[PDB]
């Protein structure tokens, strides 16, 4: 049966089943679910990927285990900035991904990422 | 193929499910993993039920998703991830309230985004992954 | 899981790869109808875009060692419901016999002329 993954600190941050980690769509939220870094896509992207990494790590994996990222943005003018930070977190062989533009849960949010990883 | 060990995916079509709006099945099952198609609050003949009622639409959607997962041999507790699509954030609270009812105990991972849906009266759509073997 | 994921980059073809393979599962990136310079081919033709996209996806899956019949799920993104029937018509040609599960939603895509984008999950022999 699935394990939930809740790093020290109606969905959980991630789940683990049969060696597959599913990380929830993650935004740049403070502890009160307010958006951090309102007008700054680079710092939002960094905060998101740091959270995702901690979920995967809590499960026993690393970012190299990520097979797929689902990226959701609100403006294509931010794509270059988001990509720049994203690449820093995946230095080796890159995951597969999509990046689509849509609406996100809070008005200041500029990016959200959900992630699938295969761990040992 | 099947005789060689690579068992093909099984399509999952619950007893009574009606004709789909496009070329897809209610769900697929391969190697113990169930992929449920994006599910909307459709009647037979693919009209949207409960036009201005996001709670009733969410309930109908999760009942359908549950039947797919049960037909495949699992339960809602096996769901690892849900992809939720909505048209209006004013409905988020209502959708969440019903959603919670269907996943008592440890909750799945999920996302929820706002986008366009295949019919104008549709307020919510959900796709689902479940590990059942 | 102990063995790292394999990237799938078919001979001849931003920080992603066309697909990954791990434990018999192929994740194909969201694929659009791009030429060699990342311009959208077939600007006002959703059918020809869809065909190009599904041929790309097929080649990724084949490079990984599978076929389209191994596809378990497709995520489809479109810009205009007026194009839904057309996209569906071409989609069906690529999955004869038991169809995958899928979703189709309307959203924004990376280039204005893109009319469809598809990402795919497949379970291949292993």
């Amino acid at each position: 049966p699935k394990s939930v993954i809740i790093p020290a600190g109606p969905f959980v941050p991630g789940t683990l089943a049969d060696g597959v980690v599913y990380v929830s769509g993650t935004l740049a939220f403070d502890q009160h679910n307010n958006v951090l870094f309102a007008d700054d896509p680079k710092a939002q992207t960094r905060h998101v990927l740091e959270t995702i990494r901690k979920v995967i790590e809590t499960a026993g994996g690393t970012m190299a285990d990520v097979t797929f990222n689902s990226i959701f943005i609100t403006d294509w003018k931010n794509y270059a900035a988001i990509n720049e930070i994203y690449a820093e977190f995946f230095p080796g062989d890159k995951p597969a991904r999509f990046c689509i533009q849509c609406g996100l849960v809070k008005p200041d949010a500029l990016v959200e990422i959900a992630t699938i990883a295969h761990i040992a």
